[PDB]
């Protein structure tokens, strides 16, 4: 269409850079990870597996040049997620591979942040027990870079978790959801991980 | 200028080939896309569009016929877009047709490998609410081929996204951008198709 | 078969474009989207997931060169889609992958528009609750580009729902079929997005 | 193995063709289809959905050209299908995406013919309903290009449907099985389509 | 490791050949095929489909070139599957894709030959019925390459089936495994098949 | 983010080495294995399977070579494990392919030591009878390179199982986990191979 | 036994290739040479010969052609030196000929790359006087091509020498084994030629 | 003699094989090594080796064809050790050659089982010192194939060593003869090796 | 390595000339020889014996055929000694058969000029006494053609005998090397016969 849009892409996409963290100084890549949990769509007692249709919100900066001199144009451009990198965040626990609802488009900013948002429907291990009393259960989960220790990657959250989209009819309840940013040591490395750990807790309506 | 140069250009032009794939075998043609998000321009909070400058790296490789004996001589020779067949990629929700940064120009290389990069303006569908929030907002838009399904257009990503590009004092810093290949179906069509999901998080530095 | 519809794959394949939105002036590029519901395979009353079998039309214009002049000659032409870029429009609270029931096949017109319609099983979320009940029960799924904001997809409808292609001994009687278009903003963006939502609302026969 | 064999590949692989439509003259392709009923695995009541494994006949001719002048030599060649380019044909209606039950394999004769059969196991809409009963119940599935109209693409069959490979003790008896040609129009386009009914009328023994 | 080992790989991989058969005498290329029967997972009554799990040891000879004087070294070497040519060896009738159970790695040798031993699990079409009773039931799956005819390709067995490896508390007891090769026609080509008919009678303990 | 850092991957990326073993002398790959279940997720009666949830540590050995002098920098890197050669350890018996939790990504090492965990969902055979009772129930499955003997590759534990990360809740107990590293020979082949043997003994709380 | 390896070795042997370099470009083969002291087992004080039980470990790439597709199979086989080429490095100053402690097997893989490593006792000249003094003894013998200038073989060498494996109760202690490369000059030649000093300086214990 | 014998001989060594692992099934050749100490000929203090006289029983599994039918005849032939492929098993540390004690003659047997013992006189690495003493002194040596890793070969061994045939008047006394495996890895290869380590004490009577 | 190389070795080895001495004219053929005494090894006073460690060079002329046209390209080929004829020169009066310390590798030029030079450690005849004494003691031997008379071989000589190799801490000192040609008569035969005579005139130092 624009034709000052079509030079945006291009010279981003073609000229700009290959698969490598384009940030030589030393800084580490935060990425700020918010959910959205949309709703919880099943709950199986004998699998013990919970499924969660969730969208993830996830932002970072990389580092763009801007060659030709920027004039008043198309600010953002949305590109396919497999034009450019990102990161490794993946649930700890999933049962089975995440199923992706939403195609992977994510929108690029001329300072050059990011923002991706897929939606997922993700399967994790959670004993459904007593969803029926009062008191409910609980589920939790925790993302984070699989690879990447903290230098290389910072996690970063605005709050603890967005209710407001959750479906209103669900077949659970929500009694409070929750994202706490944790860092943990594993036994294969001395490096501190950093993970969100969302816990949710639900019950039946 | 080189003679050499242009009966390079005369026998891929004139005798070479017309609008056709050229690829008898069983053969789908891949088509790498990449995306170099130059800077957010805009973001319209009435009409929840938002603006990318991008640039957008494509590759693919052309069947192309040496008659004569090629020898040390002009390895790539450039050409315009129109001079050659070029991939249907589009974004699925664009507002507006997109403008088009730079000439349209591609290199081309004796292995028929062709190197195309536009620079675009794109505005698409994103409701920019929030912004101003830690948290940022998430965008996604999908590139892809219109027509092509999975089995005549393969596309692929070497990498996430180039943020490297993106201007320093953009307005709007990149959380994160994401080029996350899908296979998506449609109603339309029992075969697959495959888009690139570009997934931008960002908010306002 | 024909030579002279030969040239055309080629000329626009090989030479005319990549992945890139060809239109440099200011013009968001317009999908039209319609839905034909085929039929309603199955509930879960468990999963709370509905299954429907659709096809989606979708139309948009792309720009096309034309080198060699055009003689009465072959108009429209179908190749793959993978040929050619296709909008990333999906369902937005899918629980899984959708299926392609049909080859990704496009037809392309010399005026660059493109028809694409693929054949898809969806599964969504829906409570099925009361479809026994005369009321029936009524379930929303919204399409839309991901990324894609209202400004650089433009999403058009002629409709509100196909009926027709309906089968008629379908499990679920459908009561009523509408596609409403809708824009609304996410938190993630300023940017207006939008969306057709389909409400159907059906019940047991 | 025979060296005469081995140039005959090499030869049409490497240097005959890539994916376009050699025949320039206007003839359109026609491709003969053909179904061999090899038995109905399932039924489910619930789903509406039956299983038929099947395996298609598919025979088209492709123009070839013999560099070397043919000597008696190795006269049909196996290659996969991914070579070489394959019709488009599928089922309208498939729930899901069908499965291939053997290698894909094709067997290409020197006059360009080319046979290939896959074997498959296809789920499609289809009422159960009354199996058990002497009527037994009746199903229908239409095959044929996705995007070729009719003047692309012509199908052909030779005979009502190949009962004799029907497995003998298979939970479901074959009342009937019909394979008729038809021709007809979509609202998408002006132009006929042609696919070939496969109506299998069938009951539990 | 070894750096005599390393030039072998390379040698025979990057000089040695491509997807071709190498053979250009008049030679059909033999393929011995032996089935391990390692259990019977699991048999479905309303399906109709019973699970094998199986390695299928498959040998042949390809024509290797020696360049460098082979002088006493690494003899076998292993590379996955993907670098070297493979024969299309199917199940007829499996109901779904077979998988594997393990990875493709497949040991050559200097003189060519190749052992490739797969693991898969594949579901094929059996009736179930009378596995309780002391007959037991019996099933019959062949194995052979979809496309090559007897010219092409020649199937020779050592045995009869291998019951060594079977589980000894598998839920059913082999009453006899039998691999018998058999040639065959089909009314699709004049040349003969050979395949390996894998009948299992088993029952449970 | 560091230009220094930013070397360190592009040097051993690009220039370092493609898939081969880089070690020309004398040496067999050791891969040091070691399990850690992190819960027994199901069992299921009829089909005889059973679900592990584990992460695998692997760490080997790699060439490397450094170019530039390497000076005090970014000692471990993080990289996708396509990137870099992986084992092809697998489970013998997995009744289906196995599922990863985690991304693909591995830490690398200056020495050249390489650590990569994947996370796994995977199901196995094994009879769950007599899980209620006190006794338990005993499971056995074997990893171990599939393609490599002994020769090429060793394996070695440092310990039995790694139970610490069991979860607490989990639906079953852990009698016992243990990883016995064993060599077996098999009839295809006069080389040893070296698998482990996780034998997991384990009843329902 | 296994008959995948069985193919590559006849494939290397038979087919590819008699002694000649393989190598047609312009390029020298490099060696790779190092030396583990096993033991100095004799000194002969009338005679002023000593004896060095060493192996000598060898690599050198030889190219090598894939005439069957590598499929993942043995990757590195042993065959016997006189199979392939060796080089001619010989002690410069060898008192008697060297006898043979191992086997000539050489370990070859697929890149072409051969692993040799004999075990030799050699007998070479040097004062064993003052031996039993604190300041030791000192020896020096060059190993390298007889005949190869260094424009055709090259000599590397890793490190300098290899202690470890040297016998902990030798008659003679090392104080400094130490190989050096240098290249020289003969009378009879203008070329340069590149031996590798090896220089032991040992004590009495 | 016997003209049934002379069918034998000529049957297996004309048409039966030339040296190549006749196993194409993956399995590894094994190797049974037994030493029957004969006699512990000499020791020299300066030298620092002794000799030993010792029979090598060698004992190995071949893949013989039967073409004509076997019938009642001579079951076991005598063959030069030349005829056939013999294993490369050798001392790793022999001051000198082995010297040949008896002729080289094998016997097969129709099973393909082959028996071959050679009598050497080997010469090896030893401190003689405290040879007079009670506590004696203690001599090891370390047989293996020196190509064959543990996948290629594998050694076994029945007993610890033969002390039985030991010269009664020796001029040294056997403390202990012990024959242990052992598998041990080199820097040259990541594969394990076998060797089987001769641990001999003796002391002068 | 180098075609251009390889041609040269295959041409003048395959094609150019069997064991024959290729020059028809009337030219005798002229060695020319030479010595380099590297040591005076050991004397043995019983046996009368002297060792000496020499090279001994040797250059003659045979006529090569060009068929190529030469062009610029490898000069000198290195080839084993066994490829081409070398001249029978032997010591008269050795006591044992001469070793070889070096491989046999020989220089070839396109003129047809061949240089080889062995290193040998040689046993002759020669008395000891007096070694000690400052007159010192003298030896000689003589070395030419067995066979061949002056006639057949002519020896040339161009200096008296190289010192400078010779070791500088050899346990003799060297008063004085000479190679006086002479041509001397046998009984055996009437023509002449002509050896070059080493007289070497050593002391201890």
């Amino acid at each position: 269409t624009k034709k000052s849009r079509e030079e945006i892409v291009k010279e981003i996409l073609g000229r700009a850079n290959p698969n490598n963290i384009p940030i030589v100084d030393e800084q580490p890549v935060k990425v700020s990870f918010k959910y959205s949990l949309q709703d919880i769509y099943t709950a199986d007692v004998g699998t013990d597996q919970v499924e969660l249709g969730l969208w993830l919100v996830i932002s970072w900066k990389d580092r763009s040049l801007s060659w030709s001199n920027e004039c008043t144009t198309f600010n953002e451009l949305t590109l396919p997620s497999k034009y450019i990198w990102l990161p490794h965040i993946e649930v700890y626990n999933s049962i089975g591979k995440p199923g992706i609802h939403s195609d992977q488009l994510v929108r690029v900013y001329k300072d050059g942040t990011v923002t991706f948002v897929p939606q997922y429907t993700i399967r994790f291990s959670c004993a459904l027990e007593n969803v029926t009393t009062e008191q409910g259960a609980a589920c939790t989960l925790k993302f984070g870079p699989w690879t990447y220790d903290v230098r290389d990657l910072v996690l970063d959250e605005s709050q603890q978790v967005d209710l407001t989209t959750y479906a209103g009819g669900e077949r659970f309840q929500l009694i409070e959801a929750k994202q706490k940013v944790n860092k943990k040591t594993y036994p294969c490395c001395p490096q501190s991980f950093e993970d969100i750990e969302l816990r949710v807790t639900f019950k039946k309506i």
